[PDB]
């Protein structure tokens, strides 16, 4: 019993962090085998924030231009590229702590554990969600730059997320492993906003269906409702729209708890219409909107309460 | 910016992880140099130094990863037992074990037949017992803070009690509350809010631009624990305060201002807002959870 915003254990991502410095920036990379990946910004000063020509600073630099730091070793660095907007170092030692991973890109929606470092070392790790607006509500300080964002299925790290920036309003931007950012934003210092966002509505009913799991009910209703007539009612709410492969998704939920995707959505409509009236739902006073149908699946009993 | 429930990086405690099997029980035990420590309920009114005696070494089967640790000896300490194996663990770590007190926090490391599957930050509740994660196969899972490079080893999963919440010992075998390891009536006292924690994440929530609930009033630390007393509150202490300083110090705010406003918070509500995304008053960051997370500490 009892439901906790869960983070993948930690330590294979651990053995890959490193210390990239150049000139003045210091920032945090990822040594797997004989390469280390970092945003590539830290070929940067703030003055070239502004307007930055990558390929014509990255022109003027040699190997030994970049420090890299694995522990209290220093790491040669026998080469550099850049792929989209991170940085690629090659160097003469591969990383005998590399695990058994994989670069996936997600979808917004989908969750993934944080382990925030600072000079190469780890300081904490929590679990996020890809928001709708791509961003990332994550907790980043100056410094955290580098630090990734992953899911270990199995004994296989999945990388999913190099942090990069901050936007005003003190969200979170980054890049897949490949350097494809998520979301409309530049690795610039431009008046970019981060979108309107929205609940995702796929994960509060997961998170409801995980509440029934866990013995309460108090929510549920006698009422069912169209898959259309939800979606009119949510969006209203800034809810974001139910898909049908949503309800696919959700069927080994429904199924274990015998509640309909659509009578759960008809529960969800009710909550949202009423508000909670001084109860919770899983220790919770609002709606939970970052745990994926795969997570309650991972956390939750077989057996229902 | 942000601020999250950050657990510490569990890499220390992921080479420590083994399997321990009694006859047809399989839970987590925890390897550091040559001894493994699990509860002591594996070799299940239980009298343990009766069924513990009728055991050998052999009768034990250990699991570090995929390889089989032979066990040399056994000694019970408290609910604790500890299995002498012929390996040392190479990936011991720097350790302490610790005793912690209610209101402090740690991270736990979920595990099922020796293998970790999550890790979550929680606190000691005032009433002895973690609200934590928890399925069958996780006892033995064990609770730890970081302190540099130093693994404090605090908390040791024994059970579940009926409410959904959780009892266990520190690693010396001695129970947190009233609570004994066995099938028996046994229920979670009234819990309390920990107020000094309630405190430290009104202050990081001032640290993140949150200031709605501040007012120009103070109060005398009696005046606010009549006011705690009665919101099931624990009493603010002196220590309390004391402790609170730093970020009083950081933000301006004295902690008897800060007192005040969570007086507000209590006798109004928040009326439709939120504070640090939470429509509640959390209370499981304590005042250097705060400092470390709003500063960047690493390990
Ligand atoms: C101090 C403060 C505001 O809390 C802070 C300050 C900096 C933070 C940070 N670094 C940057 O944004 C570097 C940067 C600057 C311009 C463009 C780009 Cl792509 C990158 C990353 N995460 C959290 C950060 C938090
Ligand atoms: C099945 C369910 C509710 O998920 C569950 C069942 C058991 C769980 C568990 N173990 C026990 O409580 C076993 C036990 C029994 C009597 C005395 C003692 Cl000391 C221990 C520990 N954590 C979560 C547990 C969760
Ligand atoms: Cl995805």
């Amino acid at each position: 019993s009892g439901f906790r915003k869960m983070a993948f254990p930690s330590g294979k991502v651990e053995g890959c962090m490193v210390q990239v410095t150049c000139g003045t920036t210091t920032l945090n990379g990822l040594w797997l085998d004989d390469v280390v990946y970092c945003p590539r910004h830290v070929i940067c000063t703030s003055e070239d924030m502004l307007n930055p020509n990558y390929e014509d600073l990255l022109i003027r630099k040699s190997n030994h231009n970049f420090l890299v730091q694995a522990g209290n070793v220093q790491l040669r660095v026998i080469g550099h590229s850049m792929q989209n907007c991170v940085l690629k170092l090659k160097v003469d030692t591969a990383n005998p702590k590399t695990p058994k991973y994989k670069f996936v890109r997600i979808q917004p929606g989908q969750t993934f554990s944080v382990l925030a470092c600072y000079n190469g070392s780890p300081s904490g790790v929590y679990q996020c969600a890809m928001r709708p607006n791509f961003t990332i509500k994550g907790s980043f300080l100056n410094g955290s730059c580098g630090s990734v964002g992953f899911n270990i299925d199995y004994d296989c790290v999945s990388f999913c997320y190099m942090h990069h920036m901050e936007l005003p309003t003190g969200v979170h931007a980054g890049t897949d492993l490949e350097g494809n950012f998520y979301g409309p934003f530049v690795d610039r210092q431009t008046a970019q906003a981060a979108g309107t966002d929205t609940t995702i509505t796929v994960n509060v009913l997961a998170w409801l269906y995980a509440a029934v799991i866990n013995g309460d009910r108090w929510f549920l209703n006698r009422f069912t409702t169209t898959l259309n007539d939800f979606n009119l009612v949510a969006m209203k709410y800034n809810y974001e729209p139910l898909t049908q492969d949503h309800v696919d998704i959700l069927g080994p939920l429904s199924a274990q708890t015998g509640i309909a995707v659509l009578d759960m959505c008809a529960s969800l409509k009710e909550l949202l219409q009423n508000g909670m009236n001084g109860r919770t739902i899983l220790g919770s006073a609002l709606l939970e909107d970052e745990f994926t149908p795969f997570d309650v699946v991972r956390q939750c009993s077989g057996v229902t309460f």
